[PDB]
């Protein structure tokens, strides 16, 4: 009658679904993070192992007082000597609740035709559920906590906004008071009020705001923290003097200003939210570049400034020039576009060293204004940072993204934070 040990184990899951229904976190550990005993065992995260020999169920709970675990048998007896396996896994989810599904399985020393309790599925009461196993891994390990974690590494974001002319006019490309419907910018500051407001919900976060035109400019150079009060920087936002459109789109200068902002701070976790309407026409070049033959100039004739060889102005120090400025008002040339992309594309490479992430979002109803966001946040890409686009087309989608972001950032706070 070997039903005894089947229901033994069955009765180990029991006590596991028990302990972890209370789980305010949870996290799936593999070979590297758990290799049995309290070796690498990461501090205040009780656990849920196979036991470094493997054949007791252990469970690490964290004392707090002594600051040690507190290894325990799982369940209370104990098998006759059977080897066994766990494996826990993310088997999707119920109506807002996330699936779990343990794997108990065991064979018996020196002999074959093992014996197991197929796949339990256990839904967690919670919704910080992780994994941090990799490519070739199970997920032999749990790991949680019952209170949230008491506080972590601080977040930084900053924010580059378009500011041109094409942020005047509606997300359709119709005209301004032609129709009755809000402007680009209008819809923008509304938007981003409401992720301003849901974004101190992070807690140990701070956002700054640059705007870039024609070139770029510091709305709110200085951080601060939305843990104090968010209302010092809607404001600024929703400053009618600050912040309207005018001139052409410049996002090597807008990247330049966030990512060196970025730089300062001292927050380990650094975001930089792109938001660009229009095909990229204008770059700014170092004072060298302003050479022999190199400047075509056919701004009153084709309107447009070129520069032949150009070198990108990339020195820390933030200013502008219109001498040391290439555009093209009518997005037509593609050298100015191509140029104009390659300057966000060295500024990021020298600027963005310790960026986690750089969203760029292309917030336009015209279905060509923002035909060059994904070669944007391409050549953004070659930084050394992850970089993800997504396109905008109604005040809905932008604040679906908004809102979108606002998780991913909770997300890598909780993944880097607690493991």
């Amino acid at each position: 009658r070997e039903a005894s040990i089947q229901a033994e184990m069955r009765t180990s899951m029991q006590y596991v679904d028990r302990t972890v229904g209370k789980a305010t976190s949870i996290f799936i550990l593999d070979d590297s993070k758990f290799k049995g005993s309290k070796q690498g065992l990461t501090r205040e995260w009780s656990y849920i192992g196979l036991s470094a020999d493997g054949k007791k169920v252990m469970n690490y709970v964290w004392n707090k007082q002594k600051q040690d675990w507190d290894v325990s048998e799982l369940g209370t007896k104990s098998l006759y000597n059977m080897k066994l396996d766990l494996e826990f896994k993310t088997e999707g989810a119920y109506q807002d609740n996330r699936l779990i599904s343990y794997n108990l399985t065991g064979k018996y020393p020196d002999t074959n035709n093992k014996l197991g309790i197929d796949t339990a599925i256990s839904a967690l009461n919670t919704k910080q559920v992780f994994s941090k196993v990799a490519k070739g891994k199970k997920g032999i390990a749990i790991a949680y906590r019952t209170d949230p974690i008491q506080g972590q590494m601080n977040i930084a974001v900053s924010f580059v906004f378009d500011t041109s002319g094409s942020m005047d006019w509606d997300l359709q490309g119709r005209n301004v008071k032609k129709t009755g419907n809000e402007s680009r910018m209008d819809i923008l500051r509304k938007k981003s009020v409401i992720m301003i407001k849901d974004l101190a919900e992070i807690g140990n976060i701070s956002v700054n705001l640059v705007g870039f035109s024609t070139s770029a400019k510091y709305i709110q150079q200085n951080f601060s923290n939305l843990d104090n009060g968010t209302n010092t920087i809607i404001a600024t936002i929703t400053k009618r003097e600050n912040l309207n459109p005018d001139g052409v789109t410049n996002p090597g200068d807008g990247l330049r200003y966030g990512m060196i902002s970025l730089q300062s701070q001292p927050a380990q976790l650094k975001y930089i939210v792109l938001l660009t309407a229009g095909i990229p026409n204008a770059y700014l070049v170092d004072s060298r570049a302003l050479y022999a033959g190199n400047r075509v100039d056919l701004s009153q004739g084709a309107g447009r400034v070129t520069f032949n060889n150009p070198i990108y102005d990339l020195s820390p120090t933030l200013g502008y020039e219109y001498s040391r400025l290439g555009y093209d008002l009518y997005s037509r040339d593609s050298i100015t576009r191509e140029n104009s992309i390659a300057y966000a594309g060295e500024v990021s490479k020298k600027f963005g060293l310790g960026i986690k992430r750089v969203n760029v979002i292309g917030f336009s109803g015209v279905n060509h204004e923002i035909a060059y966001g994904q070669s944007l946040t391409d050549r953004i890409g070659e930084g050394g940072m992850e970089t993800k686009y997504v396109s905008a087309t109604n005040e809905e989608a932008l604040q679906k993204t908004f809102s979108d972001i606002k998780k991913q950032i909770q997300q890598d706070l909780w993944f880097v934070s607690g493991p």
